[PDB]
């Protein structure tokens, strides 16, 4: 199932649209149970949409898996990993910072689901992660102390930086259904895709676009380096004032 | 869980596993995904106990994931993951008026394409950035070269579409305590553990002023994209002017 919990929690909770209009509380279950006793339901049978928790990401893989795009009368299944409600970002990790130490020192904030370090093809830390609380309150409190204080995590104080998580889809994506329904858009397709050959507007134009997008490029990496070595002087700076301090006193 | 006629055996439905015993056999590895239909290929270090296998769909591959991860084999549980993409492209750029399809469309011209998709907002509006999977990387490359050295467009507006290698992120895994690598400043970052700095510490202080040269950093950075843009707006109605009086005259 999943070995030493972490049962019923958001990462189980899948969502499904394209309910028929003839839909109980109890169908609904009877169309779940094959992947066991499930947890919170709910359901906007005016919407024709519902939510379920089950007991394991493994469960509700297989249950995705099996009852996505399939027939209910009529109507075809959406099921889809429920977007999770108490997530954050968080940024500026100590390199060794791992998955473990990230939930230990956030569950002083309340119920943690799950924490992670989010790692590169070399599985070298990003200096990036996500923190998933249980409830929404729990969020709310980790992002207020994390912003009005300074929290540290290792000896070198690195201050976690802690945001909302933006949530992106890359799976549903901008399907052609919903792109039509656009005036701009009859006309942007009239003319298909293509290379533009030296001569035209077009072509010079976006020689030109392109030119000033490589600056742009440019600019934001030279920001980046300014404030790389800003970062690290100042390092170098305090120590003077305090550090030196502790070698009077000793 | 299926749909006639939609392109198997991509890479969308290739599984790693790793920590198949050392005595492991091709014919013990297909049978082991017996349950999951008709195996596609087939790759083996057996010195190194792992190994791929497509299947016949992502439906299949998810299943068999979720079944077998962890799974005890004759000593060890199995990880079992999906294969990171090898032919695949961040591109940038898009009209928001572009779709999955479109994209597809487009870059079929390069070879031929297991997935296209363009990447939406919680309001489902475009972010303009999109990923492009190619069955084979030949066809990855050629994409990206054209589109390098060339000016390739989408649409009416000539907004010229930038193509870079995909930079893949895992956030499934993560970074394990165990991998934490026990080197000195591993234990020696641990020596303290987490906590919220005093007013008047040093580590206050220290931490407040890295605050503020990141925030700074934040508005010098969201500064430049104001420049830029307003260059690029610039850039649209000088142009249009360059020519559209060159479309009066051809009027
Ligand atoms: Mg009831
Ligand atoms: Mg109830
Ligand atoms: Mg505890
Ligand atoms: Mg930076
Ligand atoms: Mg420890």
């Amino acid at each position: 199932r999943r070995p030493g919990e972490k049962t019923y929690t958001q990462r189980c909770r899948l969502f499904v649209g394209n309910l028929p209009a003839d839909i109980t509380e109890d169908e609904f279950k009877r169309l779940f149970a094959k992947y066991g006793e499930p947890g919170e339901v709910f359901i906007n049978k005016g919407k024709g949409f519902g939510f379920i928790k089950l007991e394991s990401r493994a469960l509700a893989e297989i249950a995705k898996a099996e009852l996505d795009d399939t027939p209910m009368r009529g109507r075809q299944l959406r099921v889809r990993f429920a977007t999770h409600a108490a997530a954050l970002s968080v940024r500026n990790l100590s390199p060794y910072v791992s998955n473990e130490l990230l939930e230990e020192a956030f569950s002083q904030f309340g119920p943690i689901e799950r924490a992670v370090v989010i790692v590169d093809d070399r599985g070298r830390s990003t200096g990036k992660g996500i923190v998933e609380f249980a409830s929404k309150p729990a969020a709310r409190k980790a992002f207020e102390r994390c912003s009005e204080g300074v929290f540290l995590l290792t000896t070198t104080p690195r201050p976690v930086i802690v945001e909302p998580l933006e949530q992106l889809d890359d799976e549903d994506g901008l399907p052609e259904k919903l792109a039509q329904k656009n005036p701009m858009y009859q006309k942007e397709r009239e003319t298909p895709p293509r290379f533009a050959q030296h001569g035209t507007f077009e072509y010079e134009y976006s020689q030109r676009w392109k030119s000033l997008d490589e600056m742009e490029k440019q600019q934001r990496e030279q920001v980046e380096k300014n404030m790389k070595d800003a970062k690290d002087k100042l390092e170098s700076e305090m120590e003077d004032a305090y550090h030196e301090h502790q070698a009077n006193l000793l």
